[PDB]
């Protein structure tokens, strides 16, 4: 798909030629490119773009946004995951998870475009791992830095009307992750965690019933 | 006063034994139509004489001032409705958590929860125009390690009702405005609270 090969071309391209990508997507998407024609193997122009940030230089990271945004008014679905079961969410959430603190910040902004877009706080990948429980990895063995973020992301999240009772494939839940977090985590990390423990007894065995 | 009032005022300052018995009396008493909003010549609710028993009270008085709140609301006790002063019952009670025991505070925080389901407003202000998001940050940024957690999660639990995180009080400070604050001079706990805070709103 002509879409697709662009954003090889972006990551498989050099720096000047970077310049002219912003430009090119939005003139092939204007000549009625599908901004959702996946591959072979399933990856979508966004799962693709998501993809030049995580191996990209930070020249390459800077140009994203607009690329995304692009690709995102275009009419790109921001819940199709891959043949993995990967949504651009769960994507970008790795990205912060394992990414520089140049990527962080990125990823974090990408990440609200996402939730502006349409994206589904609670769909989860093949494993049953939702974007909270991914966060909440984050906070455990991210650094100081992660764990701030995470911990922001995640009342985004929260308030967008992520649930933070659903449990992954092996049964875990959010509430049994925090309980480590305050067991073995730092001094912030446990204040994190019993800050998560507080909100969510108080509203687990009814998660929205003062939403009004 | 009113019987419902009568009956509250008796717990206070009463025995223990009268205590017991106390929530099974008050659930007949509204079941005979007894209307749980009748305020007395001060002003002083059902819901806001509970919560001064829960101040001032013993931890005894306390637990059973928590299930007494339970009832009165379900008999349709309005949860906005403020003193003379214009105190409403979530400011009061996050004044009760500003200066209270740990026990206190626990507590308050259990009826925070029912307020709001209730249908408590979480952006209804005292005269001074104090919000209880800006509330909460001043027990965030002067209180205990215990506060400043629990404050937090409430702060977190008032958004999730809706609560604006840009309302300013009446000399015009604004909840940002505070966060910084704290940001600057608190601790390293009560710096991470404030710069998560600080992403939170510039995000949303």
């Amino acid at each position: 798909t002509p879409v697709l090969e662009l954003l090889e071309q972006i990551q498989q391209g050099s720096e000047e030629q970077q310049k002219e990508a912003l430009a090119r997507l939005q003139e092939l998407l204007e000549a009625g490119a599908d901004p959702n024609m996946a591959n072979s193997e399933g990856t979508t122009p966004v799962l693709l773009l998501l993809e030049i940030i995580q191996q990209g230089s930070e020249e390459q990271q800077k140009l994203a946004l607009a690329l995304l945004q692009e690709l995102l008014e275009a009419g790109a679905d921001p819940n199709m995951a891959n043949s993995e079961g990967t949504t651009p969410v769960l994507l970008l959430l790795e990205i912060i998870q394992q990414g520089s603190e140049e990527q962080q910040k990125l990823a974090a902004a990408l990440l609200k475009e996402l939730l502006d877009a349409g994206a589904d706080p609670n769909m989860a990948n093949s494993e049953g791992t939702t974007p909270v429980l991914l966060l909440l990895e984050i906070i455990q063995q991210g650094s100081r830095e992660q764990q701030a973020l995470a911990m922001s992301l995640l009342l985004l999240l929260l308030l967008a009307g992520a649930d933070p009772n659903m449990a992954n494939s092996e049964g875990t839940t959010p509430k049994e992750l925090l309980k480590e977090i305050q067991q073995q985590g730092s001094d912030e990390q446990r204040l994190l965690a019993e800050v998560l423990l507080q909100l969510l007894e108080a509203a687990g065995g009814s998660w929205g019933s003062h939403h009004h």
